[PDB]
């Protein structure tokens, strides 16, 4: 019931991944402008947006069994720690993801859809958090 809400809402976003990823990152810097220096240039920034959207694509494909990605996501967390990202900043990324989905879906972004996404994103960050251990 939750795996279908995620798949169906992600299909709408998948129609334009850099456009939607760009809304997510614009929200992220509005909330936590201190993050912007962690990036490099414009092509590096835009390519990172594509990389984030591909990781969420993999999380959506594996939504019924995210443990199959836990080692990959742990390594991703280690890489983010290595380049100076604080684990706390991932809560603001989650708020920015839910913002971008609400703007993309409007009234189709039901509380059940939001809650499903909150849980999926939380499982992704729980796996990544191991990289800060
Ligand atoms: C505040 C949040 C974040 C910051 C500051 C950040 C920053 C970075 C930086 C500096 C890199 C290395 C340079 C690069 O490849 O462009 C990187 C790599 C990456 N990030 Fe992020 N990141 C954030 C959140 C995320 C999230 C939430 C995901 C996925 C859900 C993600 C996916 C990636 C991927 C796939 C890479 C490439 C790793 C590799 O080469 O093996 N990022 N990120």
């Amino acid at each position: 019931p939750e795996s279908e809400l995620i798949r169906q809402s992600w299909r709408v976003v998948s129609r334009s991944p850099l456009e939607h990823g760009t809304v997510l990152f614009a929200r992220l810097f509005a909330l936590e402008p201190s993050l912007l220096p962690l990036f490099g240039s414009s092509p590096e920034f835009l390519d990172h947006i594509r990389k984030v959207m591909l990781v969420i694509d993999a999380a959506v494909t594996n939504v019924e069994d995210l443990s199959s990605l836990e080692e990959y996501l742990t390594s991703l967390g280690r890489k983010h720690r290595a380049v100076g990202v604080r684990l706390s900043s991932f809560s603001t990324v989650g708020e920015s993801l839910l913002y971008m989905l609400e703007k993309s879906l409007g009234p189709d972004f039901t509380p059940a859809t939001r809650t499903a996404w909150s849980r999926l994103y939380g499982a992704v960050v729980q796996a990544m958090s191991r990289g800060w251990d």
